[PDB]
C-alpha cells in the first residue's frame, strides 16, 4: 500500500528482521512499515530513487554516494550514539592495533590492514584521507586502491575489486567468489568483522569505530590487549578514543527520495518504533539488535535512538560537520 514506509534491506537478514519489525509495529497498532530485499547499499538507494522503496540506512560514505545525480536522497534521520544521559549524533572513527608492538600510525608501510569496506567511513574514506601523505598516488586517473594496494603488503577491503587490486583482497576471509564480498558472507566485512581480522591475526591494524572493541569484548581484561594509534603517533587506550581518534564523524543515518520521500511518515515511524522498542523497551522485538551471528541489522546494534535531520539538509551539509 501507498502509506506504508518501504524500507529496504541489504541482505537476506535484514529482510527477516524487516519483516519481524513489520509484525511487531502491526501487533501495538503503531505506523506501518514494509520490506523490499537488495543486496547493497547501491542497490537500495536506487530502489528508493526508482520509487520501489522509500528507506534505508546509510554509513556516512554512501550518504555521499545516495545525494549524488541521479538519486539526490537526503537524509531524514540520524541514529544516536552514546547513552540516554549523554547521547550524540556522532562517533569516532579509530586504528585499533594488538598491545605489545611499537609501530605508530606514520609507521604502516608494509604493514597489513582491515577494513570495514571500501568506501566506508570509519573503514576507508577516513584512514586512506589519513595516510595520504604516506601514500604514493599519483592522482587521478590512477585510482587511489592502487595506491593503497603499495603501501600495505596486504589487507582486507570489502568490495574491492579483486581483479585489480589483488592485494586488496588477499586477507579477505570469504569462502570462494565471496572472498571480499561486501556483505556478512565475507567474516571480515564491516566493523566486527574488520576487527575479527585483527583478532585472528590476519592483520596488524583495524579501521573502525570507537564502539566495536566494546561491542565485542565484554572482558575488561581482553580489551586491555588493544589500544589505539593517535594521530600524533602515540598509541593509548581503547577507552581514550576521544583523545585518540583520526576522525569525528557524523552517525549513519535514513535517506530518503529530496522529492516526495514521505519524510514525514518515515519520521513517524522510527519515533514510534524507538519508544515501543527501542532499547531496553521491549522483550518481543528490538530494533536495535541483531541475533546471533548478525551484527547491525538495518541499523547500528550501537545505536539509542533517532534525531529527525532539520529540512533542507542534504547529503553534502549533513557529512560536512
Ligand atoms: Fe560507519
Amino acid at each position: 500500500r501507498r502509506r506504508s514506509v518501504q524500507w529496504c534491506a541489504v541482505s537476506q537478514p535484514e529482510a527477516t528482521k524487516c519483516f519481524q519489525w513489520q509484525r511487531n509495529m502491526r501487533r501495538v497498532r503503531g505506523p506501518p512499515v514494509s520490506c523490499i530485499k537488495r543486496d547493497s547499499p547501491i542497490q537500495c538507494i536506487q530502489a528508493i530513487a526508482e520509487n520501489r522503496a522509500d528507506a534505508v540506512t546509510l554509513d556516512g560514505g554512501f550518504i555521499y554516494e545516495a545525494g549524488l545525480a541521479p538519486y539526490k536522497l537526503r537524509p531524514v534521520a540520524a541514529e544516536v550514539y552514546g547513552t540516554e544521559r549523554q547521547p550524540r549524533t556522532h562517533y569516532y572513527a579509530v586504528a585499533v592495533v594488538k598491545k605489545g608492538g611499537s609501530f605508530q600510525l606514520n609507521e604502516l608501510q608494509g604493514l597489513k590492514s582491515c577494513h570495514t569496506g571500501l568506501r566506508r567511513t570509519a573503514g576507508w574514506n577516513v584512514p586512506i584521507g589519513t595516510l595520504r601523505p604516506f601514500l604514493d598516488w599519483t592522482g587521478p586517473p590512477e585510482p587511489i586502491e592502487a595506491a593503497v594496494a603499495r603501501f600495505f603488503s596486504a589487507s582486507c577491503v570489502p568490495g574491492a575489486d579483486k581483479g585489480q587490486f589483488p592485494n586488496l583482497c588477499r586477507l579477505c576471509a570469504g569462502t570462494g567468489e565471496n572472498k571480499c564480498a561486501f556483505s556478512s558472507q565475507e567474516p571480515y566485512f564491516s566493523y566486527s568483522g574488520a576487527f575479527k581480522c585483527l583478532r585472528d591475526g590476519a592483520g596488524d591494524v583495524a579501521f573502525i569505530g570507537e564502539s566495536t572493541v566494546f561491542e565485542d569484548l565484554s572482558d575488561e581484561a581482553e580489551r586491555d590487549e588493544y589500544e589505539l594509534l593517535c594521530p600524533d603517533n602515540t598509541r593509548k587506550p581503547v577507552d581514550k578514543f576521544k583523545d585518540c581518534h583520526l576522525a569525528r564523524v557524523p552517525s549513519h543515518a535514513v535517506v530518503a527520495r529530496s522529492v516526495n520521500g514521505k519524510e514525514d511518515a518515515i519520521w513517524n515511524l522510527l519515533r514510534q518504533a524507538q519508544e515501543k522498542f527501542g532499547k531496553d523497551k521491549s522483550p518481543k522485538f528490538q530494533l536495535f539488535g541483531s541475533p546471533s551471528g548478525q551484527k547491525d541489522l538495518l541499523f547500528k546494534d550501537s545505536a539509542i535512538g533517532f534525531s529527525r535531520v532539520p529540512p533542507r539538509i542534504d547529503s553534502g551539509l549533513y557529512l560536512g560537520s
